[PDB]
């Protein structure tokens, strides 16, 4: 209290504030107290009782008013109500979720906690039979953030490390019969300063609570060591077992390998089948002492770094990864097992082979599923101090000696829990925790304890205390330099030499927020080309949307700020490949294609395809290779082709049946036809059914360019309207008012789109750091207006005429514009529309050149569209730097399914590469043909889309908004990481393009 | 059409769009057509008929759909409805007002008009008797922006120059009996590009429409020349008269001067009383020909620039000015005469002596009122091209030869209308129109036509074509350099020499938006010290608020964007000294004091005062000098003192009656008493009643500093509360929960206030151009939180104790804080509160130091306050760099009258310099004493104030928000011009201060 300003004469007086002792504990730097030693999560035959279920719960707003009313004895519970456990309690109407990204939601003065600090008191009465005596423990697999535990009124201890397990000995405290377990949980504690992950703040007892008997002569911990010698094919096996901190005699049995060996001895198993994400071979094993048996699944694999490559079982691997948080839209950090199983299958179904547990250990039962389904796992300790960065990392716990014991404890618990799982191929120290002596201490502890797994940590770019060089969101350009080993040197020659000898991983890349991510293919090409590049993990698997309801009961996802937060980061928590209910976003469909493990390159003459097996261990024997030829009328040919199995990293040429090329050779010129070759699962796997598609390639015979009609109809002039065949025009605006009877409310040029999440991010570098969306607003691109310059008819053919409508498009207060001429022609059935765009003045504003979203047309039609059909790419959306998963073909969707249900509505739903489109408007069909154009159809305007913050803000107005774009820009990943690559940016230019239109009934 | 991209084979076709001819006319560079020569507005005995009244009106959205249906004959009017004329038609439910500041509301491509261009068709039937034959004309004193006029179906011509007069000969077209006048008015035209004033866009026939007979042998124009020779006292008189463009014989009679002379001859009048704003002497005159007589008011004055000074009648003058727009909150640009008369009286009542007609000629009848009441007028031509600045002035009309005739026409009409008025002392070419050849042409035309008045134009800083050096919002520092003649040189030595020989005027300064303007006194000191400084004109006289009603019928003022504008500038149109209904803002009350024309410096020993007459021409004989001594109980002494008249620019010492000093000498030490000496009007003037206050000065005997109580009561400790005499504290928060029975909901430190309009402006210069409001938001200053560190009692006196509550104030995600200790003491009746503030960490955020709004306390009391009384300054608000008009005294106001009704609610209502305050809360009174503190009391929180965009957003919640500030920052003028001067900025510091509190009943 010396820094506090007042100085009082006399000796110090007594402290009168309430709650001083509770707050002193919450502000403790200690890693909790009273717990048993950290150990593995082990399946054992020891009796077990889950205490999950309906508990009693009372919430107080802070420690100083949290009652000390003997509630732990369970006799006075008038202020308590039912609450399920496990739970994140703000998901059940107690307080509210709060989202921050980097910023802490409390003043940064470690270790101190704010006065507003929700305290949740939990209580359950349970029965314990004789099998839990004399010895038993209570296990808590997660408490956010600070728990104090009592049993029958006796304090057992405290928990720190919110996603880490704690166990408490209850021998001599547990009683036969009824027992009362009480747990006081503080939302905030000193630990909050090291738990600043970009996710919802959610207090609770959010994982299992278990009573476990500890029979005499049992097994407390087990450490499986299961290596693979790829030269000899041998497994290298040693299973350590301990009780009470001492090595014990136990018997290890592995029936499938005909093994019975002693614990603690290393043996060579003459032939094992090694474990990989591709082939996750597991051997069932048991480790047995007199009083207890532990069941294990052993996968034999060895991890090595050599020649600047990350190798498993002697081979460089490619990580096709995602960052997986634990989130459920209605349960918070509680993820039901069926949801976990389904989402891991969904990952495999989209070609993912690797998971980073961003940024804390997962539920303990996740590891066995990863072992079984096959993922390379980066298992990350629960540590993130990101919010200290804004003060230059002043007071960062990672470098503060007072935090050493707490941070080493986090790493020890992380490592000990999950050390037996073959899927764990790297330990990660944490995320965005800066640099410091405590991270070094965590690394040293881990390397000493478990030298079998390399250490990962992105926060220290010098990589002094790690085994791989990790970065997040490094540009494609920088990744290419690193891939070639030619990045700039570190200042320290010794550190530079070490880091240049390290393989390189992107622990986060291609930020998948909203419409995006763009630029994935450019990273993937590098990963495949350069051995030092290990691959990357997309940020992130899921959107953390939280289900809410409007006043009328319309369900939608909420994000930061939807829960009254004073400080929050908005929709940055909805930044995934799937929504919170695990529905794919288009980015997942594109990603699947980008990382597909086979490359199928179909010959232009349709005689065959080149096949490259991009897997590391498996051949192609799991796949059936299918071909199909489709034309406008439907499939013309199809079947299967036998492919002799191609070894990993090998390539072959496969001949297709002669009927396919004969078909190609017979096609009329200009008739469209698509040959697709697909690799599907030949048989059910653990993660998908036979017929599931893994890879594909195509060859397309493109339709001929559209033929404008002969301009043989003349312009008929009336007082207020002009008629040209099936088109009627306003003489006041020059715009069509109907085409073939389809009412047209507006036709005009487009240059802008409703900003994506990426367009709301700053594009660092250069002198202009305004987000693109702000550049557009400042430039008036969202508020264009059109002036009519003139309308005239010109001589056509055989008495016909064309009609040229001259316009200029600009914005209020701007001098730059584009002259736009529309030239219309018709033979009475088809309409030709030529659009010519010429800049009039430099598109520069506030000293920076204005980029465009598009060069296109918006037709506003005075009727609703029922069905949208097109030839192009699909079925899902595609933009210049996305759409890898959109394949060539003929597609048809009801209008509602053209949209994409991003949580914050934004530009989406364009189908790039379209050659023809057909919109069904009641009883008429409007057909559009062009050289490649992008197609979008919506039931609301761009201004409605831009203004909407949530999906219920969208409303259909009875019209159809049809967008036909001659040019589009890419979407990039500027919300976090690279913006649109140069080749996909759209700079102002002069342009012309032709469309043909037809209305049939 | 060559720039338009499409190229069509064959010869060009016929134009098919509608409205081409109307739009061609609107896009014309010509100054209108068909009008009679520009001339003076003259009062004549020729028969006159006002056609103002109920007309018929039809609105179309643009020229292309404006009907050409013979409506001008008045036979088919089914689409017409009644509309008063004169009117701004969007004030009557036709379309909507639209506010832009600089930005044009249409694409900038001169001379072209947008498609959305409201067309208002006006029609009236009137009767003309025989007195209007054979010759008559129709006069239009204002049409915004483009009128086409028909009478009985015959086109008379067109109008351009929205605030300029046009007359059309109707001889041979007017018929005896009924006539039909039709006027098509376009909102936008090529003229809009030269009418970009910062004000509402309001189309209409917004000034008088008059039929005037033109008898034979009449007088068409008159040019009065009336100079004054200050050496001899002579007037120099020549009155020119013309008819049909030729000089005529006419007789000039000036009865009061015993004159009968011929028009066109210069005479010397041996003794005249000269005209000035202080003494606006006017002589009634008549100029008569056989068929017509013109009545004139002649003021004799000569204007000269010599020795870098602007002189009238041989003396340097001081301009105490405002910029006057024409605006009415319900009628738009129509200002009723009674409103004009009242507002000019109000100006005189606040010591104003000068008006700039920003930025167009006023109603023609304004000039005679200015002549009569006495203002120096800067009469400004209707020209402003400000919106071209954002493109580097590309295409600026001022430098485009095609606009020469139009711009010279504007200046000619401006000069000719008002050239006879003594009040006009400068012609201004326009405002914010850049630089160019057409401005030079306007200046040359004016100097040739009327060399009697200097030319003003701020837009060309080289001053090549003007006679005074004018700037807007130059800093006090730059003004001081200019005042001393030591500003940097222009590159051209010849231009630099000319400009250094010019007097200097601020045509706009001390931008008066919202809470402000600060910094007025620093300008005024310079104006008074340096002869080259002519003075300045405040921006601006009035707020252009427009009266609107909420859903429930609550009237309030609207501003930009409240009328659906796509592009607008928000509340920048509400930036005046008075609201739209001419109610003073506090800035006017302060300004009155700043520019007061006498300086009264009261002696500290109360024996007398020094008096300086700061007028230029008048002595002090119009004033009665009053004194009063006031004490807590009321007035102790008062009366009048005879002052021998003090000449302009002279000073004297005036002895006060001995009773006043005897009173001062007898006062007990520490007893407060105030001596005020006032100069009031001794007799009714034309602009105020006898007793009206013009100037004042004070001497104050300050109350002694507060004496903290002896700390003889001890702290009583209860389970959840502490009691210390009359104060009860929470043991959970350390805050008082009641003081003497007054409920206290919260007590805490304040550092922030709800941003003023100035705080929302950028502070140019330095690397940080964020507005202060944004700096505060980024720093979290608007979201402070308090942590309780401890509560302890310490030994007091004779068994009593003090209570120290230690806290820390910070914001989420920030490391900087302030330690705040509160030390409480009491003797059972009075409470002492010592607050000590110490910074803990540097208040720096995003690399820039964080400034504070205040260092103070917020008491939130759980009851409503009825009445607020204080000793300090008042009655109105005062901040460190404002409050000049707040005088020392005792004040008492109901709570509602403490607030200030700014249109956008914002920080306001602080009373700086307070020594004691008393709040009546039901049956209790809370009394506060301190060394100088600022006092604010509100019925809603700062967050409610900040969130409110209009006054109906404010809501009382049943509490009292009491602010006691030990330190406050100034408010400056950063919305446009200088921010807070260094001496009034509030940087983070350590501070301590003492208050005493008492509750009586
Ligand atoms: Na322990
Ligand atoms: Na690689
Ligand atoms: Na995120
Ligand atoms: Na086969
Ligand atoms: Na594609
Ligand atoms: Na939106
Ligand atoms: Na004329
Ligand atoms: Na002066
Ligand atoms: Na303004
Ligand atoms: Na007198
Ligand atoms: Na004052
Ligand atoms: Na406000």
């Amino acid at each position: 209290a010396d820094s506090s300003p007042h100085t009082a004469p006399g000796s110090a007086g007594r402290s009168l504030e309430l709650g001083a002792a509770d707050i002193q504990d919450l502000e403790s730097f200690e890693a909790g107290r009273g717990a048993l030693p950290a150990r593995a999560y082990l399946q054992s035959d020891a009796p077990r009782l889950s205490l999950n279920g309906e508990w009693q719960f009372r919430l107080s707003p802070g420690s100083r008013v949290a009652p000390d009313d003997g509630w732990q004895l369970g006799e006075a519970l008038n202020g308590f109500e039912s609450l399920p456990v496990p739970s994140s309690w703000p998901m059940h109407g107690h307080g509210a979720p709060a989202y921050t990204n980097v910023q802490f939601p409390f003043a940064v003065e470690p270790p101190h906690v704010p006065e507003a600090n929700p305290i949740g008191d939990h209580l359950v009465v349970f029965e314990a039979g004789p099998e839990f005596f004399p010895h038993a423990l209570l296990r808590f697999d997660g408490i956010e953030s600070a728990g104090t535990v009592w049993l029958n009124g006796v304090e057992l201890g405290t928990t720190r490390g919110s996603r880490l397990a704690h166990e408490f000995d209850v021998s001599g405290i547990l009683e036969q019969g009824e027992n009362t377990l009480a747990v006081r949980v503080a939302q905030f504690s000193a630990a909050s300063y090291v738990e600043d992950q970009d996710m919802w703040w959610l207090p609770g007892i959010f994982r299992d609570v278990t009573l476990q008997a500890r029979p005499a002569a049992g097994i407390d911990d087990v450490f499986v060591h299961a290596g693979y010698d790829h030269i000899t094919g041998e497994g290298i096996l040693k299973v350590e077992a301990s009780r009470g901190g001492q090595a014990i005699d136990a018997v290890v049995r592995v029936p499938e390998l005909a093994l019975e060996l002693a614990a603690g001895t290393e043996v060579r198993v003459p032939a094992v089948e090694p474990w990989s994400a591709e082939v996750p071979k597991l051997y069932e094993a048991a480790v047995s002492a007199a009083g207890e048996s532990v069941a294990l699944q052993i996968g034999f694999r060895s991890i090595a770094i050599e020649d600047a490559q990350f190798k498993v079982n002697g081979r460089r691997i490619l990580l096709r990864g995602v960052n997986r948080h634990e989130h459920h839209p209605r349960l918070g950090r509680v993820v039901p097992r069926d949801v976990v199983e389904a989402e891991l299958r969904l990952m495999k179904q989209h070609n993912i082979n690797a998971i980073r547990t961003s940024h804390y250990p997962p539920h303990p039962q996740f590891l066995a599923l990863a072992d079984q389904l096959g993922f390379y796992v980066v298992l990350e300790c629960d540590l993130e101090t990101h919010g200290f960065e804004s003060a230059g990392w002043a007071q960062n716990p990672s470098d503060d000696p007072q935090w050493e014991d707490a941070l080493v404890d986090r790493m020890r618990r992380t490592v000990e829990r999950d050390k037996n799982h073959a899927s764990v191929v790297m330990w990660s120290l944490g995320n965005q925790a800066g640099t410091g002596r405590n991270l070094a201490a965590m690394s040293r502890w881990t390397k000493d304890r478990d030298p079998s797994r390399p250490i990962h940590y992105e926060g220290d770019w010098s990589s002094e205390h790690v085994d791989v060089y990790s970065r997040m969101y490094a540009s494609q350009a920088e990744t290419a330099l690193i891939g070639q080993g030619i990045e700039p040197a570190l200042n320290d020659a010794a550190l530079d030499a070490r880091r240049r000898a390290m393989p390189f991983v992107l622990c986060e890349y291609v930020h998948a927020m909203g419409n995006g991510p763009g630029g994935m293919s450019e990273y993937q090409a590098l990963f495949e080309k350069y051995p030092r590049l290990m691959g990357g993990f997309v940020w992130e698997w899921l959107e953390h949307g939280i289900t809410v309801s409007t006043a009328d009961g319309v369900d939608h996802y909420g994000y930061g700020g939807d829960f009254g937060e004073e400080v929050h980061d908005g929709n940055f928590v909805t930044d995934g490949l799937v929504d919170a209910d695990r529905r794919p976003r288009p980015g997942l469909l594109d990603f699947k294609k980008v990382i597909e493990p086979l490359r199928i390159d179909v010959a232009r003459d349709w005689t065959g395809f080149t096949l490259r097996n991009g897997q590391d261990f498996a051949d192609t024997s799991a796949f059936s290779f299918r071909y199909e030829v489709e034309a406008d009328g439907g499939a013309l040919d199809g079947g299967t082709v036998d492919v002799a199995p191609v070894a990993p990293q090998s390539e072959t040429v496969v001949e297709l049946p002669g009927s396919v090329a004969a078909l190609a050779a017979g096609l009329s010129d200009g008739r469209p036809a698509v040959l697709t070759v697909r690799a599907v699962l030949g048989a059910d796997s653990a993660w998908a059914d036979a017929g599931h598609e893994v890879a594909w390639g195509q060859s397309v015979r493109e339709p001929g360019a559209p033929v404008p009609p002969a301009p043989v109809e003349p312009v008929q002039v009336q007082d207020s309207e002009l008629t040209l065949g099936p088109v009627v025009f306003s003489r006041a605006t020059g715009m069509p008012t109907s085409i073939g009877g389809v009412p047209v409310e507006k036709l005009g040029l487009t240059l802008w789109w409703a900003p994506t999440d990426n367009d709301l991010g700053r594009e660092w570098g250069g002198a202009d750091e305004r987000p693109l969306a702000t550049q557009w607003k400042d430039a008036g691109l969202n508020r264009l207006h059109t002036r009519l310059l003139g309308i005239s008819a010109n001589p056509g053919q055989d008495g016909g005429e064309t009609l040229t409508v001259r316009t200029r498009v600009s914005a209020a207060d701007k001098q730059y514009g584009v002259l736009v001429d529309y030239t219309w022609s018709t033979d009475g059935e088809t309409v030709g529309l030529r659009t010519q765009v010429r800049r009039d003045g430099t598109w520069v504003n506030r000293g920076f050149e204005v980029e465009w979203a598009r060069i296109g047309l918006e037709f506003v039609l005075g009727e609703e569209t029922e069905l949208v059909s097109w030839f192009g790419q699909g079925p899902h959306q595609s933009y210049p730097d996305t759409g890898q998963g959109a394949r060539a073909g003929w597609f048809s969707l009801p209008l509602a399914k053209m949209d994409v249900e991003y949580v914050r509505p934004q530009e989406c739903g364009a189908r790039s590469g379209s050659r023809s489109a057909a919109l069904q408007l009641g009883g008429r069909t409007l057909e559009i043909c062009g050289d490649p154009f992008a197609l979008t159809v919506r039931p609301y305007s761009q201004d409605v889309l831009d203004a909407a913050a949530h999906r219920p803000d969208l409303k259909a107005d009875g019209r159809t908004y049809l967008y036909v774009d001659h040019a589009l820009r890419g979407v990039g990943t500027a919300a976090c990481g690279p913006g649109v690559l140069e080749q996909y940016r759209l700079k102002p230019r002069d342009a012309d393009f032709i469309l043909t239109l037809k209305v049939r009934s």
